[PDB]
């Protein structure tokens, strides 16, 4: 709906600024847990600071009906089969919580905000990598490395999602063989890349400032999950120049533009486990006060001292392989054709990005540019 694509598009904007700064690297956010987290920053946020959040995101959780709608939208991403996610406000023990941000992030996230004694960084750590363990399914065990909080840590939003998706179509590992990946940096790089041939939704289009690319379709089982690739044609145009295609009216608009058609695709296997702390995104995109010890007002948390985020961090992780329905076939029928089939392979970086179709959430929006690292 109207407020999803709100939500997807900050999420994107993020992502897009993400990778504006690290070009070269494999990235892999959530922008449904990227707006969860500043979702719950909202809550708590009053004044010129919520004033500042809601402007940047394209909607305010503290306006009428809005919390049944974020709490409706994280009850359904969080019963998918194969998805283990959670997002949680973590606070110093120390200071005195206002009544309304507890009802504010019950109503809107069915969540507590959780005491931590920030004093000993070391406990912390092992607390909240506990707790993020035991609502993640252990899929997430680690959430937090050593050097990240201090004494100093009094605020922060935490998200950490695992997914593990079965294809609808498995590949045949048998059909799995070392291709050469082009990096960036010009190298190329012999990587498995797993092959299958079926009727793949599919599409391709010029982005606004004449960049040709395709965009094709792969569903997980059940189909409400579902991963889109998007790519440009021209071998030797970087990805950078796609960035500004990610928005959910773009994404719509793939939906309604592709149509099936017999494709053999083949796309590196790969797993990616990346961790980012969000401060220097979000400030780029304009909300570096919600960090400010003397700008940002939470009044909403407290109001016996000032108050401001000290960290926004969020782990996202998945495995990308030839796992599918159990008892199925790699295979479609033979149906004998004077058409060549085109074969589309992703040796070179792509953006992939995982959808849950009834909500129209985007789960990931990740860039693969070196297919053997996290
Ligand atoms: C590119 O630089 C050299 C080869 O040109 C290689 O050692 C390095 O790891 C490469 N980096 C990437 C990200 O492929």
């Amino acid at each position: 709906n109207l407020i999803q694509d709100k939500q997807t598009d900050f999420g994107l904007q993020v992502f897009a600024e993400a990778v504006q700064s690290a070009p070269d690297r494999n990235l892999a956010l959530s922008p449904y847990g990227i707006a969860s987290v500043l979702g719950m920053a909202q809550m708590g946020a009053y004044g010129a600071t919520l004033k500042l959040l809601a402007s940047k995101m394209g909607y305010s959780l503290q306006e009428r009906g809005m919390p049944k709608l974020q709490r409706l939208l994280q009850r359904d991403l969080a019963s998918e089969d194969g998805v283990e996610v959670a997002s949680g406000v973590m606070v110093d023990r120390k200071i005195i919580l206002e009544k309304v941000f507890r009802r504010s992030l019950s109503k809107a996230f069915q969540s507590v905000p959780h005491q931590i004694d920030f004093s000993q960084p070391e406990m912390a750590r092992q607390v909240i990598n506990s707790w993020t363990s035991d609502h993640t399914d252990g899929m997430i065990s680690e959430f937090l490395p050593s050097g990240v909080l201090s004494e100093l840590t009094r605020l922060v939003f935490l998200n950490a999602l695992h997914f593990h998706g079965v294809w609808k179509t498995p590949f045949d590992p048998r059909n799995t063989r070392e291709q050469l990946f082009h990096t960036v940096n010009g190298s190329a790089v012999s990587v498995p890349m797993m092959t299958t041939t079926q009727k793949f939704n599919y599409g391709e289009f010029v982005s606004k400032d004449g960049v040709d690319y395709d965009v094709i379709e792969m569903p997980y089982e059940g189909e409400s999950i579902s991963m889109l690739l998007v790519t440009p044609f021209e071998k030797d145009v970087p990805l950078s120049a796609l960035n500004k295609e990610l928005s959910s009216s773009r994404i719509h608009q793939w939906r309604q533009e592709m149509r099936k058609i017999s494709k053999q695709l083949s796309i590196p296997r790969f797993s990616m486990d990346t961790e980012i702390d969000l401060k220097s995104t979000l400030s780029r995109m304009g909300l570096g006060d919600i960090f400010s010890q003397s700008r940002a007002d939470f009044s909403r948390i407290t109001t016996e001292e000032p108050l401001c985020v000290s960290k926004v961090l969020q782990r996202v992780k998945l495995e990308v392989n030839e796992e599918g329905t159990k008892g199925s076939s790699a295979t479609a029928a033979v149906i004998y054709s004077r058409m060549a089939v085109e074969e589309i392979t992703l040796d070179r970086p792509f953006f992939f990005l995982i959808q849950h179709k009834p909500t129209g959430a985007l789960l990931f929006s990740g860039q693969l540019t070196q297919p053997q690292e996290y």
